């Protein structure tokens, strides 16, 4: 069927929880023995949420390789994402080796340091230009360069420098700072705003490395910014756009990373905001 009105069949029959167990059930299953070694326990966030074997990323250290972190590569629609948890106090080391040895431009942040009073994810980034931060375990430096306040979100520049070989780099941070602690927005514009913001910067194209994108497990909001691009993007690509399925994109995407979408509320919010986007993109 169609977007916009299988949209309306759903909501008038109130079956999106039928919906979407029908998605967790169809979903791929896919070894993840590296995540669950013991060494690697103080490097996950959550017990029941772990990369993939065949598509985790792994760090140039052979010590210890682990990240919890996906690539997911979307064929059709030419664009790659890396999909990891909110840093721990134990891992901002190797998050931004990571950035740097992917060679990644931007970076996508989809939550607080602390919603509902707990801590989501680290402070893993400088909040003042004179005040930079020296990670020792893996050799990088990181300046604060200039920050930008809008009323839904905030992007940074920062400078990541290889102090191996003294080498810099530009890093972009889209800070996405208005989701709301419990349940999802109630319109799509502010994060569909967002979206092409992150866009505009050149972080989602060919020429950089893949754009890295973090929640606190990396996993629900962070599956529906990639859904609602992927989406997009098909949707521009093909000769007829409702014939653009975001079930069957999701299920693609799940065969790289365990569990997108976490919330029937959050597959009807991605509904919306692809369905809102295709009217904006055109040709309007
Ligand atoms: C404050 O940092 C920024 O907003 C910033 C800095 C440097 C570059 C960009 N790129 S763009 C595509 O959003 O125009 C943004």
């Amino acid at each position: 069927m169609e977007m916009e009105k299988e949209f309306e069949q759903i909501d008038k029959s109130g079956s999106w929880a039928a919906i979407y167990q029908d998605i967790r059930h169809e979903a791929s299953d896919f070894p993840s023995r590296v995540a669950k070694l013991p060494k690697n326990k103080n490097r996950n966030r959550y017990r029941d949420v772990s990369p993939f074997d065949h598509s985790r990323i792994k760090l140039h250290q052979e010590d210890n390789d682990y990240i919890n972190a996906s690539l997911i590569k979307m064929e059709e629609a030419q664009r790659s994402y890396i999909l990891t948890q909110g840093p721990l106090p134990n891992t901002v080391g190797h998050f931004w080796e990571m950035v740097w040895e992917q060679k990644s431009r931007g970076v996508v942040m989809l939550n607080r340091v602390m919603e509902k009073g707990s801590l989501k994810c680290a402070q893993y980034w400088p909040q003042k230009e004179e005040k930079e931060m020296i990670f020792e375990d893996t050799n990088l430096k990181l300046t604060l360069i200039s920050e930008d306040i809008k009323s839904y979100y905030t992007v940074r520049q920062l400078e990541l420098e290889n102090l191996t070989t003294q080498e810099t780099r530009e890093i972009l941070h889209f800070h996405y700072t208005t989701w709301p602690d419990f349940g999802v927005p109630e319109s799509p514009a502010s994060f569909l705003n967002f979206l092409f913001k992150v866009r505009e910067s050149g972080s989602l194209s060919p020429e950089h490395g893949p754009v890295v994108v973090h929640c606190s497990a990396g996993i629900g909001r962070s599956g529906t910014f990639c859904l609602a691009d992927t989406c997009l993007l098909l949707m521009d690509k093909r000769k007829d756009p409702s014939s653009v399925d975001i079930k069957k994109v999701l299920l693609e995407m799940r065969k790289f990373r365990m569990g997108l979408i976490q919330t029937a509320d959050q597959l009807r919010f991605s509904y919306l905001a692809v369905i809102e986007g295709a009217k904006f993109i055109m040709g309007d």
